[PDB]
């Protein structure tokens, strides 16, 4: 592709701010630029995201497992180590229309902030659960509200 | 809003977002389009799909631009566009290709029939050089297109990029 050589520059720190920034920055602002584009380049990039994810077995598996209430339900049963690598993992994966999968997460969060914000242990889990969870579609206006409040007292 | 422990990388962030908001407003739709894929083909699967997810709940009810989807993948309908002047090509190309479904392979081939068709046209007039480039660029990383087809395109921008020099 043939681009303006200041273009080509500003790609450049683009690339090297976002290798070090981590992933939930890099989510972030991702999600800063997707707002500001034409309906039809979001449609385009979506099916960019599409084609390439087509065949992923693994992300698969962990999807189905994000979007199931019932195993959401049981990672209550796992150590707090476990059920915030566990959350880490499938929170991003939750589909924004699956409510009752939703409220499963919603229901373990309030449990794992606590002992974190006691304990001053994973804090940065902590946060970055609670930045996915309030950038995510399936999250209604009141589960942010809980959510903002969880991060104050953090 | 939160995402590092350290407030002076916090800050940082938050000015390099800014930076970047910035940049994207002046940029052109080509532009942002390729700046955008630089990073997303850098991110972890969980990620694209998280990112995808959003994108498709954003879309899910946005009616206008069905009506041009279901246009940009019906042949039929593609195929009557060469009837057209040549700058409603041009306008249908750049507002449709983008719309094109991967797998379409039907719709591919009439896309890659009007595009020599289009950029011949703006060659040989030096007109719509721009969209030309545009059009190019959006078909070079269209996930639709073939290595074939990547090939082709590749021959009909250096040409442009060689006779506009």
């Amino acid at each position: 592709l043939y681009f303006q050589s200041m273009f080509r520059d500003q790609v450049g720190v683009l690339a090297g701010w976002f290798k070090g920034w981590n992933e939930c920055e890099q989510t972030v602002a991702l999600l800063s630029l997707l707002k500001r584009v034409s309906q039809t380049q979001a449609r385009f990039l979506q099916l960019c995201l599409e084609h390439s994810l087509a065949d992923c077995a693994e992300l698969h598996v962990l999807e189905r497992e994000a979007n199931s209430p019932g195993i959401i339900n049981q990672w209550q049963q796992e150590s707090k180590d476990k059920v915030i690598s566990l959350l880490l993992t499938h929170l991003p994966l939750l589909k924004p229309g699956n409510l009752d999968a939703k409220v499963e997460y919603m229901k373990l969060l309030p449990k794992i902030l606590a002992h974190s914000i006691e304990h001053n242990q994973h804090i940065e889990e902590s946060r970055q659960l609670l930045s996915y969870a309030l950038i995510h579609p399936a999250t209604s206006l009141e589960d942010r509200s809980a959510l903002a409040m969880w991060l104050n007292h953090l």
